[PDB]
């Protein structure tokens, strides 16, 4: 087995709780090794750090799995996390059916990820040497959730490119299903597998729910990249008078109308088919104000060399939402860029406020994707979401 | 009236939001001031910023209470902004009966604080400025909120001492009352306006209720700076087989234990009165593990320059917290010094973890202090509280 030896730097992080060596921390390897090989890791000295999945050709060289030299790494080992996985969103954080149920290396389970849709999971791998073991780890997610009844790989993405795995999307195991209606709170969602713009994201699973409480009868709101209709549909159901929701594809806006339907609020809710940009300066034009404003863009930010063109973007979306605020209202705005940081993001709105000249306030805490995407403090890669509530008010 | 003439700098803040006058941007004084003189604030060019209360004592100089030359500072102005603040918390915020009421600059009412208990209402003021209309204040809670029908003068304490102002402790308006029960959540505790050890603190109003999901039947807490029991409380009445009070005040413990017999949680309670760390050590010994540990110690740090200090002191606190936590446990952590923004707090308790060797995983958004202590955006001073909810896992 090739062994990669690492400086100083690399073992001391190692040291404090990181499982990965980056390519700058590797002094030299020991061995032939080829993408998706299990190596293991020690110091200049010789100490064994740990054992895990190497690929010479990424930044990441090795993604540590365990820093036991005795532990082999197997179907088992795998089958284990998962349950204990599994277990934490069920037992400690109480979801049920619907939840992300492995969050990589917060789970311990370095380039895997699985979303669990009451009797489907969705399965991603971004590691060539978790990709060794896929079937295993499909066969260990029914084995030890006997509520799914499919894996359905859903092997597309950047993650997934980034690595130079080749992109499936396939029925993996069990039945062939892929569509299931799923409850988040009083709120019914359309989930399909198949293609895209038709999904479902559980990062905002705690955000959605936490948006209903500030919903008033009577109330206008306004989702600006409403996707499949996430927030929009929660604004409804919480007794919004008027919902209008845009999104630039046509396919995203097929199913929030369908998931509307389900509802039974397609009478309060108008979805547009558009650039956000575009329409918020035709209902600015209107003189129109909303009672809240949802903004949840995509990521502007992939590289963190791209930030001030990124932050730029932020800032333009942010100042045009807010300008569609009334006076007392209430902007939900979040970013899921990575690369930028809380303290930017805040920076950012408090820029966009003083632009538009109003003051703002916080409505609820410091928010972020929900607790089954673990943050584990330990690294600041497993967290990318961020999102404010916030009270709307002309500075005069 | 005396003019205070800014530099662009200076002027340039106020313009993007800014509600204060450091006395480093102030190019000049024209006429003589007194501490809570009200002063006009001008730009070296002539033109009028704000007028405010005026402070030739501090690194704040002035406190601008309007921007508009026409609008007179007296009674009814504040009567229009008490009124505001009050609706903000029972429109907006939802509260009923138990709030803060008015929190300074966030209100648009520097110097004053006003907490609701009930039908009593706690006044404090901490400015020269907002002292000399005490009663005018007084006289306009009552009558913009017929539910208040006592106003109790509660100044004393350090943040009266700051400025030099007289401490004074008295009913100042309304019928003679100081005592009433509260109803958080399901938990009910004693509030005396006499005294400083038979209170109760409304910021960590949903931090405590936050509690409440994560605890299990049969689990064992440990609350380390219980105070008058807010969080012990909370935890016992949620379900947990024991509690464990720790304080340093006798008169504290007293209180929270007066507390546990109006929740019926008498049982289940232990209180101890003693030191923090010689208490925490006494159970490390006895190598005792708690299904939560929370820590809400004082504010270690008050000013910029003790930061290392102070960041050393809450290391200690959350390295001792954390060797108590159980494998699979939690660490509720906190920290209300002004001075310590988030990713001090954080980084400080990612250090705590690599020491102790645990995995830390976040359970909660990032807390903050209660929105009826609203953090505005525009004043990096109005937020001071940090709270994290964690999942402790041993690294090895």
């Amino acid at each position: 087995m090739a062994r990669v030896v690492v400086d100083a730097q690399a073992a001391r992080a190692i040291g404090k709780g990181a499982m990965i060596v980056f390519k700058k921390g590797v002094v030299r390897v020991e061995g032939d090794i080829k993408p998706g090989d299990i190596v293991e890791v020690y110091t200049r000295g010789g100490k064994f750090l740990g054992k895990g999945f190497a690929n010479p050709n990424s930044n990441i060289m090795v993604r540590i799995v365990t820093k036991d030299k005795d532990v082999e790494i197997n179907k088992d080992l795998f089958k284990r996390r998962i349950k204990k996985a599994n277990e934490y969103r069920k037992k400690v954080l109480k979801y049920t059916n619907v939840y992300r149920m492995v969050y990589g290396e917060a789970d311990y389970l370095p380039g895997l990820i699985v979303d669990r849709f009451n009797d489907i999971a969705s399965l991603q791998i971004s590691s060539a040497g978790m990709e060794r073991f896929k079937l295993d780890v499909a066969e260990a997610i029914m084995e030890v959730e006997p509520g799914i009844e499919t894996v359905f790989e859903k092997n597309t993405g950047r993650s997934r490119r980034r690595e130079g795995l080749p992109e499936i999307e396939r029925v993996l195991l069990g039945k062939e299903k892929y569509r299931t209606i799923i409850q988040e709170g009083r709120a019914k969602f359309i989930v399909d597998m198949r293609g895209q713009k038709t999904g479902f994201f559980l990062d905002q699973r705690e955000n959605r729910l936490a948006l209903e409480k500030w919903v008033q009868p009577g109330d206008r709101v306004l989702d600006v990249f409403t996707y499949t209709g996430g927030f929009a549909i929660h604004a409804a159901i919480a007794g919004a008078d008027e919902v209008i929701g845009i999104d630039k594809s046509p396919r995203a806006i097929e199913t929030a109308k369908e998931n509307a339907k389900l509802n039974g609020v397609e009478d309060r809710m108008k979805f547009i088919v558009g650039s956000a940009f575009e329409e918020m300066e035709k209902l600015q034009k209107k003189g129109e104000k909303f009672d809240i404003v949802v903004l949840d863009p995509p990521a502007f930010v992939q590289h963190e060399k791209d930030l001030k063109a990124g932050l730029r973007a932020y800032f333009n979306v942010n100042f045009a939402g807010l300008n569609l605020v009334k006076d007392g209202g209430i902007l939900v705005t979040c970013s899921c860029s990575q690369h930028v940081d809380l303290q930017m993001f805040k920076d950012m709105i408090i820029a966009a406020g003083a632009k538009a000249g109003k003051f703002l306030k916080m409505l609820e805490p410091y928010r972020t994707q929900a607790p089954d995407h673990p943050i584990l403090m330990a690294s600041k890669d497993t967290e990318y979401l961020k999102c404010l509530f916030l009270y709307v008010e002309d500075m005069r």
